[PDB]
């Protein structure tokens, strides 16, 4: 009749680390006690046990089963058995399961993509139990591809993709793999560009000598396109009568003159390419001299 005080509790351990089970008992008598541990109903001979004694004023003896450098083979159901000259006491059964920290097999890398195309992000990890993959943009969740349900994943090939890439999709994306052991994460910067284009069409104009004409070239694209104006096929020579906004988008010519007639070309460029828009300016002449 050795009466158990502390019973071994079910626990989890990471592979490679040490773990321990403890049960402690105290006999009604002073007859010596013997501790045993039986895994899956088969004892460990050559087992690593360590024994302690407590002096409560009762002599409580504690036994510790050391499991050094745990592997998957250590996985099982453990129990402590205490024997004296009276009888044997049996403890609760404690389960031991094992962890393996997640390790990346595929990480996303920095890419530069155009608008309206499809961006692909690879990300996979091993580990026990199998890790779940989570995503972040700039450290959060309020990002357009998620909010607009445009981000998806291939079913069995571990590939994430975004359809119809917006400008606001650009930023740092963080891939995070997590299980019951821990978390790891990898960054990838998505950079989104757009070829230059015209917002509103550039229309032909017809004005009379002395009137004022205005040509607007509202250009989009990323990076913001540099705008250059041309008359004929030479760069536009500016006068006191010519006006430009700093962005060069609005071109105004006051007091139009016969020499002003001709084709005005709007040239929009960035690192992706160049687009052009044309406007024919016709002038209604009353008298040349
Ligand atoms: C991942 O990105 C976050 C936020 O951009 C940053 O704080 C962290 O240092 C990055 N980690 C690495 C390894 O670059």
């Amino acid at each position: 009749k050795p009466q158990i005080i502390t019973q071994p509790e079910t626990t989890m351990a990471m592979v490679g680390k040490d773990i321990r089970f403890t049960c402690s008992a105290a006999s009604s008598s002073s007859s010596p006690m013997t501790f045993a541990w039986k895994k899956d109903n088969e004892v460990l001979t050559n087992a690593d046990m360590e024994n302690f004694v407590h002096v409560h004023a009762v002599m409580e003896y504690t036994t510790i089963l050391h499991l050094r450098q745990v592997t998957f083979g250590h996985e099982g159901r453990y129990q402590c058995v205490i024997t004296n000259h009276f009888g044997s006491t049996y403890s609760h059964k404690a389960r031991l399961t094992v962890n393996v920290l997640p390790s990346f097999t595929k990480t996303p890398h920095d890419i530069t993509i155009r608008t309206t195309t499809m961006a692909r992000l690879e990300c996979a990890a091993t580990g026990h139990p199998n890790p779940q993959i989570a995503w972040q943009k700039d450290g959060g969740t309020d990002f357009p591809a998620a909010r607009e349900r445009r981000m998806h994943v291939m079913p069995d090939d571990d590939v994430f993709f975004i359809t119809d890439v917006k400008i606001d999709d650009a930023g740092v994306y963080s891939c995070t793999a997590q299980n019951s052991a821990g978390s790891i994460s990898a960054n990838a910067t998505l950079t989104v560009l757009e070829t230059p284009s015209l917002v509103v069409p550039l229309e032909d104009r017809v004005v009379s000598v002395g009137e004022t004409v205005a040509l607007q070239c509202k250009a989009t694209g990323n990076p913001p396109p540099r705008i250059t104006w041309f008359k004929g096929d030479r760069p536009l020579s500016l006068t006191e009568r010519h006006h430009l906004t700093p962005d060069n988008q609005l071109l105004v010519v006051q007091n139009v003159v016969a020499e002003d007639a001709g084709r005005y070309t709007c040239e929009m460029s960035n690192t992706l390419g160049t687009e052009r828009a044309h406007s024919q300016l016709s002038v209604l002449l009353e008298n040349l001299y």
